[PDB]
């Protein structure tokens, strides 16, 4: 059944939660960002009003089918009005589209449901500085402090001097970049950009990123993989059967290949700067993952909580087991304790 953490008290209104059937007493459905983990139940069946971002909405449409009349955008950072209850939506620093939500009860009650989120600084600037917030619904994915993981900015860096140097070195090699989902498009993007060459992918990629509003998309990305010398490939072709295979399927083009995994965490992050990553070879082939994470590290989200002082925090990660539930509600009475509040 639709567990706790998805329903809004006071409100007839449920987040991220579209494959319980109908909720019993939920007259709007929200919907923070397209993953599939969050999506799972929509179809071009569904029925309810769904609210989300413009992105998102584009997604519902154009990839799952939804129909317009039940697919309801908002603006971001704008005060909206849905079934009588006020709601802002904030961007969340995850993948295109991604929202946190802040809702405005009847009897003053202030709830702020992060989605999936990074944490940032920035966010200390948004809407959020001018209310305080009671209740905090928060992504806890990486809420442990083994958990460290460099600025998107730093793994950036690192791609695009590791690209540009094995292709000036060798003009014949190839990259290709791994993907499953929406989410962590600076990648490939970055890399094509310093190579002057465009990303080549499958039709149902290049329709997907054509609903994410990506300035100057059309200069960047391609069907045409023969003209494109950084090509995208699913996540599950990311080893050395699946690339030995997509080379031979170049005709000779190309006689090298470098390839990027972005991972979220992997524990050679407990000892290993991003400096010092080094691939993964085989003959011609070379795989490197790299930490390019779209949740907040344990010190970001710490960070952020000890900032916006709610009075209850609700995880909506890892609560699965009673030994994760315990470990994070003993780092919150830290945090807690730590700050004053
Ligand atoms: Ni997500």
């Amino acid at each position: 059944t639709c567990p706790f953490y998805k329903k809004i008290p006071g409100t007839g209104f449920t987040v991220d939660a579209f494959q319980y059937g109908v909720v019993e007493g939920c007259t709007a459905y929200f919907l923070t960002h397209f993953h599939s983990d969050h999506y799972a139940g929509l179809s071009k069946h569904f029925t309810f009003p769904v609210y989300c971002s413009e992105i998102t909405g584009n997604l519902l449409k154009n990839k799952l089918h939804v129909q317009e009349q039940y697919i309801h955008p908002l603006p971001l950072d704008t005060e909206c009005i849905v079934n009588g209850v006020k709601v802002v939506l904030l961007d969340a620093n995850h993948c295109p589209g991604a929202v946190m939500i802040l809702f405005y009860l009847p009897n003053g009650t202030v709830i702020l449901h992060t989605g999936d989120f990074r944490a940032d600084p920035s966010m200390e600037r948004s809407l959020l500085a001018d209310q305080k917030v009671h209740m905090l619904y928060l992504d806890t994915t990486y809420c442990s402090p083994e958990y460290t993981f460099p600025s998107q900015q730093e793994v950036i860096r690192f791609a695009i001097n590791t690209a540009f140097e094995a292709v000036t070195l060798n003009p014949h090699a190839l990259v290709v970049c791994g993907t499953y989902s929406i989410g962590k498009e600076k990648v490939f993007l970055a890399i094509a950009d310093v190579l002057g060459s465009k990303v080549g992918m499958s039709q149902e990629k290049y329709k997907t990123l054509q609903c994410l509003n990506i300035p100057e998309i059309n200069s960047l990305i391609t069907t045409d993989m023969c003209s494109s010398l950084v090509h995208l490939l699913p996540m599950m072709q990311i080893n050395f059967k699946g690339l030995q295979s997509h080379l031979k399927k170049c005709g000779g083009k190309y006689n090298q290949i470098l390839a990027f995994r972005p991972t979220g965490w992997t524990h050679s992050n407990k000892f290993t700067r991003i400096a010092d990553v080094i691939p993964q070879t085989k003959g011609n082939i070379s795989i490197y993952g790299i930490p390019y994470s779209e949740h907040s590290s344990y010190l970001e989200m710490k960070r952020f909580v000890q900032w916006l002082k709610p009075q209850k925090i609700i995880p909506t990660v890892n609560v699965g087991t009673w030994k994760s539930r315990s470990t994070m509600e003993k780092y919150f009475r830290e945090w807690k304790l730590e700050a004053g509040y």
